[PDB]
């Protein structure tokens, strides 16, 4: 019944380049039986983030998905951004994991299981991977 | 201290005249201290908060101001059309007052809590 996640250590990707992307760890640890593996550590961009909330959005009950941080560049700082960023990635999984039917999404586990890409992930649930 | 703001009840004004045009009403109520007033409601239309992010951009530098919806009638109706310019109005609103960078503008609170057309704020802020 213990599922803890965790979204930490923003890094940048490419840095310098046309494809320069933000990535995020996400830790989870778990006894659930939800999850293949008890402990797991993945990165995943914003974008991906972006791709599950749609995926979630299709879950079988209609239940309500929660809300991502949003995309406003308003920050004095690139760090701040970052920051509630980080916290309102974490905030969502928190409460993703709250709801079950969520909770048991198969393409939530390979999210946050795998470092499948998203179209690997999408090509993995139609069994042509 | 939290602000709430709302963006509500879009209305043509001059209806059927050369100078008719939409506005619409801007609901705040807040505990901050800073407000002059704890609830305020006022009318406004779509070009002043054009004329309202110019001034914020002014005073943020390079820190970009959230963007305002735009005018390309992209929507299929006109009642679709309107309804989404609130919602991005009042999104607009939100982003401003939800970060401490804004809060002293001047302008910002002219606009927001008295019914001063944009001329008389640009007056009262130059003397
Ligand atoms: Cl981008
Ligand atoms: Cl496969
Ligand atoms: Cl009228
Ligand atoms: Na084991
Ligand atoms: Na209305």
């Amino acid at each position: 019944e213990v599922i803890t996640v965790r979204v930490q250590d923003p890094r940048v990707q490419n840095e310098g380049s046309w494809n320069s992307y933000v990535d995020y760890k996400i830790f989870l640890h778990t006894n659930s039986k939800a999850f293949t593996a008890k402990t797991s550590c993945v990165r995943r961009r914003y974008r991906e983030f972006v791709w599950l909330r749609k995926q979630l959005q299709r879950n079988a009950g209609l239940v309500p998905v929660p809300e991502l941080p949003g995309k406003s560049t308003f920050f004095g700082t690139s760090d701040e951004f970052i920051e509630k960023r980080r916290q309102g990635l974490q905030h969502f999984l928190e409460k993703v994991l709250q709801s079950v039917v969520l909770l048991s999404d198969s393409q939530l586990h390979l999210f946050l299981q795998s470092q499948l890409s998203v179209p690997e992930i999408e090509a993995c649930v139609q069994g042509r991977l």
